[PDB]
């Protein structure tokens, strides 16, 4: 049936079971299947994890970074990641309930033209794989953010790749508690 | 005019200055144009050598890990990763030049079976966002490649759209140094 194993800490290789640990701990009490499935491979793992801790320094808020991992999520089509992000922008950052919904139906931000032009560029960027063009490109610009915002953004897109990919790939089941974020 | 600052030494953001440095001294004295690009943010630029590192030890061999690359890259349109991971595998690996030609123009590797289907395989995540299908997922393995590889085929994915659709939206010049590459 699936194409991969979802690592508990038992099964997982040695050198990522302290990982595993940390993440069952700092969830409350559980692995979000994601984890369980790069766990399979410690490289793709250790690029997931290092990768969300360079990003959290980037140039964009924490509001913003959830722009564009919501977004790409629903771009790219996966559902595990639309909900892991739904759960951690309610829990973590208590994102605003129309923002959030806006988000996850890919509709615009009418509060919030920044955010609003956030969204749409990172559409953009992963539709044309980083041609967005002369017009995308000024109307990101125009809203106030800069060219180092926009090389962030792609940053975002590339961690969102590995983790919707991989997640499209393993067609990832749902954790019970995430299952009431599934987009939906 | 150019929608980004191509940075030196000089002018980049105090933390990545000593990167700049470190970077034009392993490249002989220049600095590709991807990393004074991507400068401009230096927490894309961090994450470019850190990822870089990671995948320089995953579950490939070093060709099958330029396999990915310059397959990534010649489907993602980006000019210069093209020409500088032909540069790489040349120098640094000394890849055969039938394999070489048959990456860089995403035509069929007909003396091995194995990286044919990794190349092919790399170009399905690519177009289907990871959804390969059973049969091309099936292929894979029966070609000798394990779940494991599959994810760090995925890992090179992700680490060739941070710097193809960063040199895409540059449009990045590429150095004279990688000119002879090109194409
Ligand atoms: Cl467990
Ligand atoms: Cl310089």
């Amino acid at each position: 049936m699936s194409k991969f194993t979802i690592h508990t800490i038992e099964t997982a290789p040695e050198r990522v079971k302290e990982t595993l640990r940390t993440v069952k701990k700092d969830n409350g009490g559980y692995i979000p299947n994601l984890i369980g499935l790069l766990a399979n491979a410690p490289t793709a793992l250790e690029t997931y994890r290092t990768v969300g801790e360079i990003n959290r320094r980037n140039s964009l808020t924490p509001t913003e970074r959830e722009v564009v991992q919501i977004t790409a999520a629903v771009t790219n089509g996966c559902a595990f990641c639309v909900a892991g992000h739904t759960a951690f922008s309610i829990k973590q950052i208590q994102m605003a309930p129309d923002l959030l919904e806006a988000l996850r139906n890919a509709t615009p931000i009418d509060d919030d033209p920044k955010l609003d032009t956030l969204a749409k560029f990172t559409i953009a960027v992963i539709n044309t794989k980083g041609r967005v063009g002369d017009e995308a490109f000024a109307d990101f610009l125009e809203v106030g953010y800069t060219p180092e915002n926009a090389l962030d953004v792609v940053l975002g897109v590339s961690l969102a790749s590995l983790c919707n990919y991989a997640n499209n790939m393993a067609d990832t089941p749902i954790n019970p508690e995430l299952q009431q974020y599934v987009k939906g």
